[PDB]
């Protein structure tokens, strides 16, 4: 079976939120809804990492390590997949009953925010992104980011990278043809993963309720996934090699 | 020692939300600080409740029942309080480091919540009710709802309700005197009281995650406050004697 195929496999059931429409609005309701539903997007996220190809090969200090850096990345992709197939990028479509209106967040500090997960989505709509590359680009988001004094298993890491690397050129392909149409899109996609470092800058700004200069060195998944839902953390840019394909 | 007194020792410390300040403001973290704090105010008002003189002597049934109806109206009644003592009215102080203005909450779904909060703290204002009435007051809206059918030990309640109306009768006359002036003043805390069924409907509403249509007969008493704080319970009116002193 293809690599394409193999993402497509692993890539879970869409998780509902939970949460009774019918009822008055209560903004605190969909605030502890969504509190709720990012922890169980955080379990379903390592997961599904571990079962990609090539990162189980990794170390495990570097597995941890990647999932600590790239969880936010992660969701809010999918976050904007999800808005963009369902809505157009109109609505942010947290789960299929928990679609939030960027006109009922009305606060300036929560409506920055919203038109930062939108940009994802409008971003998705705009270049008209398939479903195969989509999965390409997401596995990329978990290998965008590494520590500046590296990894243990750095050469493996490069290689792991650079297959999904090709997987996405693959997905280019299948579109329609022409080297320069392929290239122009490519361009084009990796600028859009390149600024999903800005994005989750402010997003982990936002929530981010511990600060770390280093990454923890965990070895368990069931350690990881507390770790992340309980404290939230941010890790300091000066250690980070924010990997980006174009300066 | 006085009654008074002994409702003045158990009063807890105020608690501190944890938060920054001085970073500009997020939202979504005010909401998860609220939270964190409005767990650990559950945990309070248990502790208390157990050591108010009277609640212990009654059935754990009718113990576990009172403080389920009432974990809402304790918290809203002490929130009015802190912010009557710090802002005026002006702000909600839900911790010391966790103040909230008005103007800040600009949704309409969360500035009609904070207006039935800041309600309870103009009412205090407007009234200058006293720490000594304040505290017979918080003691009051802890015995303020009973099932329809009725309690086990509901004779033993009666007199405990009493006692503390009686006690607030006396924290008025501290003030300064006159029979008229003080009737017409237990008159106004007693109607403050009264409107706090009114409130605590609305912040329910606004909140529970689980409608249930009777109280919960609870086996561990200590399991309590979890039970609260994890599921937010709102309990059925047809089943409740909501106790007023003027009827409507
Ligand atoms: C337990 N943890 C650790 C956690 C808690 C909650 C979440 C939210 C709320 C976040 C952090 C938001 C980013 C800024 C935020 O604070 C917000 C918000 C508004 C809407 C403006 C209220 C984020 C976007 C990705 C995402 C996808 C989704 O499918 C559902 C959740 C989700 C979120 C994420 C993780
Ligand atoms: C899970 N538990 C056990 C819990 C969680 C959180 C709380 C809040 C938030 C509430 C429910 C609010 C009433 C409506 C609300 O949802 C709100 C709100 C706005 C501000 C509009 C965002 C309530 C008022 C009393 C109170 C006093 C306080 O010292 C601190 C908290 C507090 C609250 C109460 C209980």
């Amino acid at each position: 079976p293809t690599l394409v195929s193999a993402l497509e496999t692993i890539e879970p059931e869409v998780l509902y939120a939970g949460y009774d429409s019918s009822v008055p609005d209560s903004t605190w309701r969909i605030m502890t809804t969504l509190n709720m539903l990012g922890g169980r997007q955080v379990i379903a996220a390592v997961k599904w990492a571990k079962a990609i190809p090539g990162f189980r090969n990794l170390h495990l200090d570097d597995q941890m390590t990647l999932l600590q850096y790239s969880w936010m990345y992660l969701m809010a992709f999918a976050l904007g997949w999800r808005s963009y197939r369902q809505s157009s990028a109109n609505l942010l479509c947290f789960a299929p009953d928990l679609i939030i209106n960027e006109q009922r967040m009305t606060l300036p500090d929560m409506y920055d925010q919203c038109k930062h997960m939108l940009y994802v989505s409008s971003e998705l709509h705009r270049l008209q992104v398939s479903y195969e590359e989509y999965l390409c680009m997401k596995t990329l988001l978990l290998l965008s980011s590494v520590p500046k004094d590296g990894l243990k298993s750095q050469a493996l890491f490069d290689a792991i990278r650079m297959t999904y690397i090709k997987e996405l050129g693959k997905a280019i392909v299948k579109r329609e043809g022409n080297s320069s149409q392929n290239s122009q899109r490519f361009y084009q996609l990796t600028k859009l993963l390149d600024s999903m470092h800005e994005v989750v800058e402010n997003l982990l700004n936002y929530c981010f309720q511990t600060f770390l200069d280093k990454t923890m060195s965990i070895e368990f998944p069931e350690m990881l996934a507390e770790i992340i839902t309980n404290q939230i953390p941010k890790y300091s840019n000066g250690n980070i090699k924010k990997l980006l394909f174009h300066q």
